[PDB]
């Protein structure tokens, strides 16, 4: 091909002699392109991810399209899929491709395709070069098959703002906002039913991007994810605790965004200069419509509170149904896990009571 920069990773497949060299946070940047690209420490791994939730009906799809290290040996590249419909079903898989190709092309297009050409199967993903719209296609025969859109919401793009999640994480937020469709066929698990998935209307999401040297345990001994629209305000937070046996700050990546303005950028999560995040779990059961994590961690929510005489805004976060639950850890009394959940919101600054819905994960490592 002409004018397109590649990087390929074959299961079993040495990557020495890859042309196209690695990099590392590229200011300003949607940083998409793969970072390790012709070496890989063997604890390296990469992240694009994509979700949508809808607020009228609370349908979601959360996607996880991965490299690492130990996958170029061993097993190939995950992409994990997780839906739930309205009426609070949910299906998940667990992919592996034993192809991983990551192209930018002479648009400035950047495409990913995770595949497997002996199952002639496949899931990938597009971005514009404006990073005004991505997409994706599934198409694994009797598994799942159809796609997903995003576009992006008018105002900030916020790529002009630190990445830096602790000292070896980088988080990116390539499309910080958007509007979100999704049509899907899910397979069951012996591939002779399906079922239409399609994600509900005034549906929010966007695209995050993700890698690190070091494996997560090394990074992080629990972790929460935010995501959510609520009324004029959108906010995205990632906030990690640092691995056992560390002296080291929570590190987060939060952004607060109004009518579409940029209005609060933390890289310090604090209690009671820079902006700053309060991120307080709870664990009472004011309303009926509450869940829990099915491990050791029983709160039912969070309270985040962002702090500019600045202007002060704070949000309730009610954890209403279950996506995922998957463990990291025997089965126990004291066993931790992977969360994924339905969130609903209300708050802002005094006297406000915007709604939302997001997305939300927490991870706790044993
Ligand atoms: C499969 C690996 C994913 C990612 C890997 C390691 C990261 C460590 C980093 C320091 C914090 C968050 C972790 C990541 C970003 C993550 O948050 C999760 C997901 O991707 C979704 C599903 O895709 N999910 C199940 C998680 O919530």
């Amino acid at each position: 091909m002409s004018n397109v920069t590649v990087s390929a990773f074959t299961v079993d497949k040495s990557i020495s002699e890859e042309h196209v060299l690695p990099s590392s946070f590229i200011p300003g940047s949607g940083n998409i392109f793969p970072k390790f690209t012709s070496a890989i420490p063997k604890t390296a791994w990469e992240l694009w991810y994509f979700d949508g939730i809808s607020k009228d009906d609370k349908s979601s799809i959360v996607i996880g399209v991965t490299r690492n290290a130990e996958g170029l040996k061993h097993g190939g590249f995950k992409v994990q899929v997780f839906v739930i419909w309205a009426d609070e079903r949910t299906w998940h898989r667990d992919l592996f491709f034993p192809e991983s190709v990551v192209s930018i092309n002479e648009s400035g297009v950047t495409d990913g395709i995770w595949k497997d050409a002996t199952s002639n199967s496949s899931i990938s993903f597009s971005c514009a070069g404006d990073l005004s719209k991505a997409s994706l296609v599934f198409d694994v025969p009797g598994v799942v098959q159809g796609d997903m859109h995003l576009e992006a919401l008018p105002g900030d793009t916020g790529l002009d703002t630190d990445a830096r999640l602790g000292p070896s994480v980088y988080y990116v937020r390539p499309i910080g906002r958007a509007s979100v469709k999704a049509q899907l066929s899910l397979y069951s698990s012996d591939a002779t039913a399906a079922e239409q998935f399609s994600l509900g209307t005034s549906a929010n999401g966007g695209m995050d991007r993700v890698w690190s040297p070091l494996s997560w345990p090394q990074v992080m001994t629990e972790s929460y994810y935010l995501r959510t629209q609520v009324g004029p305000y959108a906010m995205q937070i990632m906030r990690i605790f640092p691995p056992a046996g560390s002296e080291d700050q929570p590190s987060t990546m939060a952004r607060l965004y109004r009518e579409g303005q940029l209005v609060c950028v933390a890289q310090h999560v604090v209690t009671r200069t820079h902006d700053s995040l309060i991120l307080s779990k709870q664990d009472n059961s004011d309303s009926e419509d509450v869940v829990t994590g099915g491990y050791r961690d029983k709160n039912t929510g969070y309270t985040v509170e962002f702090v500019e005489e600045g202007q002060r805004w704070k949000f309730q976060v009610r954890h209403e149904r279950i996506i995922w639950n998957t463990p990291t850890s025997r089965p126990g009394p004291d066993a931790t896990g992977n969360t994924g959940f339905v969130e609903v919101l209300c708050g802002g600054t005094i006297g406000e009571s915007y709604e939302g819905v997001g997305t939300g994960g927490q991870c706790e490592l044993s």
